[PDB]
């Protein structure tokens, strides 16, 4: 499977950086969402869940085809809380409609962590709509009940190595878990809705208990209100990915850094770009623009 990107025709950066805008606007505006959370944390969760359907062995699923619009992937169980964050992006597509749907869909997760103070992620445009028929089939995104060797294997079909994975789940950090979506309930920290390596100094620093929630499944639960999954936790318990949780607990700039390289890839998986193809953009938050 080949997957090429092409540009939106004689669109150029000034197009793509006003749909930043319109979502940041958005963000901005739309703040009540999730008991003043707002939509951020959802939309880095959307915009994973679409890349995270890719297969390295065969080039299928990945964010390339923008195949969530289709019912299939609409409705797998794993994105169950994900269509507050399409119902979010639906009045910027009426707006440029121009704008293929995998497009929109990393554009949002990527303008979210800029926003939420993160660090800025390079992203480059292409992506092209493709079929109904092109629809990964549902049970390619990753159980949260099991462990270390679960996720470094899981990971592995998506070409992320363990340096790669523990920059990636600094994103636990954001949001909640939501019982009615997950089985799952809780905050992981108190800075839930602004970007920073709190998810590695929570794990090492707080004091984590086994318990069982109303869904009846297990999770680590906190004095403080926080909670952990059973793969978060997984992060202490291997000593690979347990030195790394050190390195970023104690250094915030290369976690961003990190995180970063590792979210553009997440991002990029499964396309070509010509060599002509016009460089990643670097957008600029509303904050820059005095917006
Ligand atoms: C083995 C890996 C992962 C598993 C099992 C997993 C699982 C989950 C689960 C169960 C939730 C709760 C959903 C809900 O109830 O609303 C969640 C939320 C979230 N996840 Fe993950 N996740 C994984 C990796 C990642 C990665 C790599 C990212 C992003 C780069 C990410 C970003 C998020 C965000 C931002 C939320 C919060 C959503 C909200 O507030 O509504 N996840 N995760």
């Amino acid at each position: 499977l080949v997957h090429v990107a092409s540009v939106e025709k004689g669109r150029s950066y000034e197009d793509f950086q006003k749909v930043y805008n319109a979502i940041a606007l958005k963000l901005r505006e739309d703040d009540e969402y999730d008991n003043y959370i707002g939509y951020g944390p959802v939309l880095v969760r959307l915009a994973w869940h679409i890349s995270g359907t890719w297969d390295k062995h065969d080039n299928t699923g990945g964010s390339y085809g923008g195949t969530y619009r289709f019912k299939k992937e609409f409705n797998d169980p794993s994105n169950a809380g994900l269509q507050n964050g399409f119902k979010f992006l639906e009045p910027i597509h009426k707006e440029f409609p121009w704008i293929s749907s995998g497009d929109l869909f990393s554009l949002g997760g990527v303008t979210a962590v800029q926003e939420m103070q993160g660090p800025k992620i390079p992203w480059r445009c292409g992506r092209v709509d493709t079929p109904e028929d092109t629809t990964p089939d549902n049970g390619r995104l990753p159980d949260a009940d099991k462990d270390a060797g679960y996720v470094r294997t899981f990971f592995q079909r998506l070409n992320m190595n363990d340096r790669e994975v523990v920059a990636l789940m600094g994103a636990h950090a954001l949001g909640k878990t939501h019982l009615k979506n997950s089985g799952y309930e809780g905050p992981g920290g108190a800075a839930n809705n602004v970007f920073t390596n709190e998810f590695y100094l929570n794990l090492l620093n707080e004091d984590w208990k086994l318990e069982k929630n109303d869904a009846n499944n297990e999770q680590w639960d906190s004095k403080s209100g926080y909670m952990m999954l059973p793969t978060d936790y997984s992060l202490i318990q291997d000593p690979k990915y347990l030195s790394i949780v050190k390195e970023y607990a104690n250094d915030q700039d290369k976690f961003f850094k990190d995180f970063s390289k590792a979210f553009e890839k997440l991002l990029e998986d499964g396309i070509t770009f010509p060599k002509d193809a016009p460089s990643p953009f670097i957008f600029k938050t509303l904050e820059e623009q005095g917006l």
